[PDB]
Parts: C-alpha cells; structure tokens; sequence
C-alpha cells in the first residue's frame, strides 16, 4: 500500500499523551522504561526526551519542538498538540480528491495572514511599571503549582531583571544563578546582589567583615609538589625528614607574600588544599577556599573583574578582581560565603529552599522560564491578553477573510480557522464541564464591539474578563507557536518517496 496515511497518523498518536497534560491542574502519564525508575513531571519536554519513537518519519517534530525551549521555554505544547488538528481535517480533505499541495497553500496564506493581526490587538505598556511586571508572572507560575508562595516569590524575579538592564536595553538569563538546598521552607527565598559559594570555612578565626576585599583567582592544587618524573624521596636520617617537606611550605610563605603584597584579601582555589596545609592559613588569617568547580571559577571571575591566571608567581594587582563585602553566616545549620560589589553589581543570584527535594527541583525549572517570558517583554513592551482568549478572536475575523478568496483553496483556509477552538475545549473538560455548550457564549462577547479580554476561567467556570484578573502573555508564544506548527505539518504533507535504502550515511 502507499502507507501515506500512516506518516499523519502517527504524529496523532503522540499528541494524545501531551494533549491530557496542556492545563493548569492537567494529569500526566508515566511511560517507564523496562529499568524501573518511575517518576511523573507535568512538562512536555520531559517527556518526548525520554518517550521512545517506532518510525523514522516521528523525529522531525522533535527537533523542532526543541528549538522554541531554548528561546522561551514555555508553549511548546501548544504547538504540537494544534498541529494535529491540521492532520485529522487533511484527512476529510483527500476524500474530496485535494492533493495536498493545495492544502499547503492554505495554511502558509493564513499563518502570514495572523501575523498582522496580533500586532493590531497588542497594546503598550511602561518599561518600568512595576504593577504590570506582577501580573505577567504568577500567569505562569500559578499554572505550574505554587499556590503557597506565589504573591512574594514574583517580587523577588521582577527587581533581579529590572537590575540587569543594560544601556542597549536587554537582559541575559546568564548572569542568574540558582542553587537549590533543602531547608526551612519556601518562604526563605530573598534577593541576593552578589554569588553565594557553597562551602565553609576551615577555620572561625577569619574577619567577620572585611571592606574592599580584592580577589585572588588561584588555580594550582594546595598540596606537596612532586617532579613529573618517575624518582621518588626516601627519608631515612632523622634529620632530613624536615627539609624536603620544609622547604616546599616555604615556597607558599613567598608566594602569599607577592599575593599578600598585591593588596590581596581572600583566595578560592579549583581544586583541594591538604590537610597540613590549612594549620598555616589558619594561625596565620588567611582566607581562601577548597575545591571550586569550573562552573563557579567563571561567574566569580567576569563579575568582580578577575582574570584567568595559569601562573601564580607573578599575580599582579591588574590580574586581581575586586569586591565590597565578604562576609559568611550561618544559616540552617550550614554556612555559605558572600561576594557582593555594590560599587558595580553586574550579577545576581536567587536562593531557593524547600522541605523536600521534590519541591526544591520544581521550583529550580520555573525560575528559568519565568525570567525569559518576562525578559521579552522588557525589550519590546507588547502584551496580549491570553487566557484562551487569542485563538477565540482569530476564528471570527479569518472566517470573513476567506470570503475573499475564491476557487479550491478556501477549502484549507477555513479548515485552519475552525482548527484553533481545540485549545479551549481542552480546558473545558479539564475543569469538568461540557464544552460545545460553553462555546456558544464565549462567542457572545466577540459579537461586534464587544471586549477582547474574555476568556474561560478554570477557577471560578464563567466568562469574565481576563484582563483584570491578570491573564495576559507576550506576544511572541503565540505567533511563533502558530508559525512553527505551519512550518511542521508541511514535512508531512509534502513528503512522499519513501525508498529502503542502505548504508545511506
């Protein structure tokens, strides 16, 4: 047979697993591998990287759905569950003997034609209006699960953007760090305007607070030096055992002292200090850590203006960083470093801290997201209300536009317009309520001159107006959402010649 029917079929097949899970209190499914670990998590993209494909012509809407989470993250699901709607109406479509090339033309005509719309419908806003950087966050949040600490924890996202705008006008996801670490609750999540290093002193006897700390980047294991070479050290006089040993401790005294010279104040070494090695630093007062991962050693550079220095015999001051306060306390036990510069914070940092590891994981995946929707936002200032609100307004007007053209194509046009009403009905039988009931007087408001802010409300289950409430989004989720889907279902349309080859390469 063709088996062309196969190739749309099989991408339906896996819209119905995501198709459940688009919603704010949406169930999940658990597709465990033969191994065992079993584990549930409320996210589209967590599932198609580990759920398994049986055909080769499956992978296409993968790498593409892959390419809007490292651009806004959320709204993939959107994408990939409309697109099955466009394939499930092609199927009426080749009954009445339309080749699909025709129903390609419809759907690249409409997808130019939305565009212009929505930038008719998105209004302005203020660059620094506070109260309209609060709605656009709990949006997001509340539908991910966080109804405890949610009217504090938008606070905490919205002044650590607004901090690190630039002159051009941007921001970067970069330049924020999180660490989890299980703790008190929730509620101790606080602003931060430097880094914070996770790790302890080796010694109580270090300055409380100290002004004016410059940084010195080490990179050289605090150890025993030994020759490359294959030649070991035998000790037998007991009066030789306190030179080879000797002498190299002295070598640090020299080099502490060109670091001590150079204005230095605290230290953070890559790697392990040795055991003998941490007496000196302490009786001494010298502060300087143990074990920085590469990953820490670059924020901790580039923010307080430290340099990479491979050789440490001749740390200059111009290679030395610098800092305003450096300060550790306690807290919950534990105890973390401080590296604050108030005279140029170009970096911040969000702790989060949770009862279970569970928690502190999820919360860890939502902050990434919600400093991206909202950074957008920041540079081009146009919001749309949404809420299940947008697609509603384009199934009215595009049905007048197909009016407009005439012969076999307004077949397609209209077959995507009648296709983007399946967001809201998802929504419907979520909250367990019939659907083609409700349908029928959403559209009463979209009549004439009516609002464009009305949308379903999950919580309280009647038409009201989603812009007070504080339903709104950019509007870029949803023109790239409706473009990528326009820009996917031509691989399946458009492809046909399906030879077995052989060591193709």
């Amino acid at each position: 047979r063709d088996a062309q029917r196969m190739n749309i079929l099989a991408g339906r097949i896996i819209a119905e697993t995501v198709r459940s899970t688009l919603g704010p209190k949406g169930m999940d499914k658990m597709l465990v591998d033969d191994l065992g670990d079993v584990v549930v998590t409320n996210d589209g993209v967590t599932i198609l990287r580990e759920m398994s494909v049986e055909h080769p012509a499956a992978k296409m809407l993968i790498e593409v759905a892959k390419t809007q989470e490292k651009e806004v993250g959320d709204g993939t699901t959107t994408a990939v569950v409309v697109a099955g709607e466009l394939l499930r109406k092609a199927e009426e479509l080749l009954d009445q003997n339309v080749h699909p090339t025709i129903v390609v033309k419809g759907y690249q005509a409409a997808a130019q034609k939305a565009q212009e719309l929505l930038k008719t419908i998105a209004c302005e806003v203020g660059a620094q209006d506070k109260e309209i950087l609060t709605k656009i966050a709990m949006t997001s949040i509340t539908g991910k699960g966080a109804e405890k600490a949610k009217e504090k924890l938008a606070e905490i996202i919205v002044e650590a953007v607004s901090a690190v705008v630039d002159d051009e006008g941007k921001v970067d996801k970069d330049l924020i760090k999180i660490e989890k670490k299980s703790g008190a609750s929730i509620d101790d999540t606080e602003l931060i305007k430097g880094v914070l290093v996770d790790k302890e002193r080796v010694s109580a006897q270090m300055p409380k607070k100290v002004t004016d700390a410059k940084i010195a980047l080490l990179n050289c294991a605090i150890e025993i030096k030994e020759t490359e070479t294959d030649a070991e050290i035998r000790i037998t006089d007991p009066a030789k055992l306190m030179e080879f040993i000797e002498q190299e401790e002295k070598m640090l005294k020299d080099m502490v002292a060109e670091i001590k010279a150079s204005g230095a104040n605290v230290l953070f070494c890559q790697k392990g200090i040795d055991d003998l090695a941490q007496h000196y630093l302490a009786k001494e007062g010298i502060v300087a850590a143990r074990r920085v991962k590469k990953s820490d050693m670059e924020k901790l550079a580039k923010a307080t203006g430290a340099n990479v220095i491979t050789n440490i015999k001749d740390l200059s001051a111009q290679d030395l960083g610098d800092a305003g306060l450096v300060e550790e306390r306690k807290i919950s036990g534990d105890s973390m470093i401080f590296v604050e510069e108030c005279k140029h914070p170009k970096a911040v940092t969000m702790l989060i801290r949770g009862t279970t590891e569970h928690v502190i994981e999820e919360v860890a995946r939502a902050v990434d997201d919600a400093v991206g929707v909202v950074g957008c936002t920041i540079e081009d200032g146009r919001i749309v209300s949404g809420g299940g609100s947008t697609e509603v307004e384009l199934s009215m007007k595009l049905r007048e536009y197909a009016e407009g053209i005439s012969g076999r194509e307004q077949l397609a046009v209209r077959a995507f317009a009648d296709a983007l009403e399946v967001i809201p009905r998802t929504l419907a039988e979520n909250a367990g309520l019939d659907a083609i009931e409700i349908l029928v007087k959403v559209r009463a408001a979209h009549a004439s001159n009516g609002n464009k802010c009305a949308g379903l409300n999950v919580f309280t289950g009647a038409v009201e107006d989603m812009c007070e409430n504080g339903v709104v989004e950019p509007l870029r989720v949803k023109t790239q959402a409706i473009q990528s889907a326009a820009e996917s279902t031509e691989m399946l349309l458009r492809i046909d010649d399906v030879i077995a080859a052989e060591k193709l390469r």
